[PDB]
């Protein structure tokens, strides 16, 4: 059965509260430098902190961030083997910031040092107060909604709850990306898709598309996103 007519509530009850962002453009950025790829994956997690800093002073309390998509297992050994020894760098940047780190996605399937650099970075950072920044690694919008209904069919069979209990509520406390959801996304680097990022988090975000490539987005370029966030508000609110 169904019934959406009596359906109230909505998830989780000027400034977007919640930011989420798909680093683009660095292979460009290397390119057209004439750059290895290696030297623009270099920029991305100093960009990443960077950004956090300027966030936080302007009162964002969140920034998911899409670091590595489970697409990045289909290239080259070595490039792949760069990008997941790069990423234990999150140590050095985040561990003694006042910026609170979890990561989300499928850490299993990283090798033991950077997940232990992972566990160490969500651990030191754990009592911040300021912005958190979720860092996506080797995660997919399809791979968090499997895992939820996996641990809802668990549920279910243990007789934790019935059919009848499963809504929209219910399901969003199973995701590892839960409300509340992102207000506004950035895609830099000119491509106008979520590949794969959020699905279920994405119902009522703010898409902003911009043709500047991620190790040339700075703090103007963020105020400039913000500004368009508000005026949106003003005109559809």
């Amino acid at each position: 059965s169904c019934s959406l007519n009596l359906q109230t509530e909505k998830l989780c009850y000027l400034m977007p509260k919640h930011i989420a962002l798909i680093m683009d453009g660095n292979r460009r950025w290397a390119k057209d430098k004439g750059l290895e790829v290696y030297e623009g994956h270099k920029h991305i997690i100093p960009k990443l902190k960077e950004i956090c800093d300027i966030s936080s002073k302007l009162g964002i309390q969140i920034i998911t961030a899409f670091a590595f998509s489970t697409e990045n297992w289909k290239r080259s050994k070595e490039e792949v083997d760069f990008l997941l020894q790069m990423f234990e760098e999150i140590y050095d940047e985040f561990s003694r910031s006042g910026v609170r780190v979890s990561i989300i996605g499928c850490k299993s399937d990283l090798p033991m040092t950077l997940q232990k650099c992972i566990a160490l970075t969500e651990e030191t950072t754990k009592g911040n107060k300021g912005l958190h920044l979720v860092i996506a690694l080797n995660y997919g919008g399809y791979y968090d909604i499997l895992q939820a209904t996996k641990s809802i069919v668990n549920k279910a069979m243990n007789g934790l709850l019935d059919v009848e209990d499963i809504n929209k509520n219910l399901f969003d406390q199973e995701l590892e990306s839960k409300c509340p959801n992102p207000d506004l996304l950035i895609r830099t680097g000119g491509e106008q898709r979520v590949s794969n990022f959020l699905l279920w988090q994405l119902a009522y975000t703010e898409f902003y598309f911009t043709n500047t490539l991620f190790p040339d987005f700075g703090e103007e370029d963020l105020k400039e996103a913000i500004m368009n966030f508000q005026q949106r508000h003003r005109r559809f609110g």
